[PDB]
């Protein structure tokens, strides 16, 4: 349970939303 909601803080799921990110920033400026 409580390893539970940690595995999401582990690194994993949300470091995919830091390549996603990357894009965000080099789609506004040219």
């Amino acid at each position: 349970k409580k390893k539970l909601h940690f595995m999401y803080v582990g690194g994993g799921g949300f470091v995919l939303l830091f390549f996603v990110g990357c894009g965000v920033l080099l789609s506004k400026k040219k």
